[PDB]
Formats: structure tokens, C-alpha cells, sequence
DNA sequence: GAAAAGAAGCTTTGCTTAATAATCCATATGGTTATAATGGGAGCTGTCACGGATGCAGG
């Protein structure tokens, strides 16, 4: 959708200014990647679903960078390998929460 | 005889997971310590009845 061409405008306007540099944005499964350049925080990538959900997915995240992120108010999914999920809805004011709770990890 | 409806048969896809890079950490091994530092310790103490093998000795 052009919504996610527009939220990947604004993610990649607030990742590229926050400092948090990327290792390659991806359209995989026709899906946005917005992954980062190391395992920073336990995390590996910020990436968009077109179902509407914009997700920020880690491995071996600390549980006060979730906390963090559900103060936002967003779902997780842990795996039994220390995977994990974390649903937003894909918006504007999502992008602007969500990278402004992963510029302070 | 039409028309909803459900399966056959293709695809994706979010999730998993097994293979594999990376790293770190137990482990071995050896070295190296330059004053001088000179014979242990529990041994049980209240069997016991037989018995055969040493063991010693004088004729």
C-alpha cells in the first residue's frame, strides 16, 4: 500500500535521524525491513507487515526495553530461543512512538 | 435448469529451526618461585576353641 511507502518515508526519516543506522531495507514477502546494522538492545529489525502492523522484532532483548515498549503499548511475542515480536499498528504517531521509545534504549 | 456452496488444487507467509559463523573460556601444561626449614601414627588392649605349622632342644 502507499500507506506503508508513506510510513517507510517516515521511518526511514526517523531511524536516519535518530542515529540508529541499518544494515539493508528490505522488501521481503512484499514486507518492509527496516533492519539495524547490529544486535543492538537484543534487537534486529524494524520492520513493516502490509496488515496494517508495523513491527519491531529482537533477539535476546532485556525485559525493560519491553517494558518500554509496552508502555506504548505494543504485543510480543517471545520464542523458546529468546526471539521476539512486538505489534504496533502501522501509523504516523506509531513511528514517531515507537522510534522515540528506541531512541532512549 | 438455475445458483450458492464447498472441495481440489495452486499459491503465499509468518513462524520456526537447524546449520553455521563467532567468541570466549575452561583446561592443560609448563615454568617458577633461590635465607633456612633433615625419621609417623594409630596401633586395641574385654574372645575363643581348636589346630597345624613352625620352633627349639636334648639324647
Amino acid at each position: 500500500t502507499s500507506d506503508m511507502e508513506e510510513d517507510k518515508d517516515l521511518m526511514l526519516k526517523l531511524l536516519d535521524k535518530n542515529g540508529f543506522v541499518l544494515k539493508k531495507v528490505e522488501i521481503y514477502r512484499s514486507n518492509y525491513l527496516a533492519i539495524l546494522e547490529k544486535r543492538t538492545n537484543g534487537i534486529r529489525n524494524f520492520e513493516i507487515n502490509n496488515n496494517g502492523n508495523m513491527r519491531i522484532f529482537g533477539y535476546k532483548m532485556m525485559e525493560h526495553h519491553i517494558q518500554k515498549f509496552t508502555d506504548i503499548g505494543m504485543s510480543c511475542k517471545i520464542a523458546k530461543n529468546g526471539n521476539v515480536y512486538l505489534d504496533i499498528k502501522r501509523s504516523a504517531e506509531n513511528i514517531e512512538a515507537v522510534i522515540t521509545v528506541a531512541s532512549e534504549l
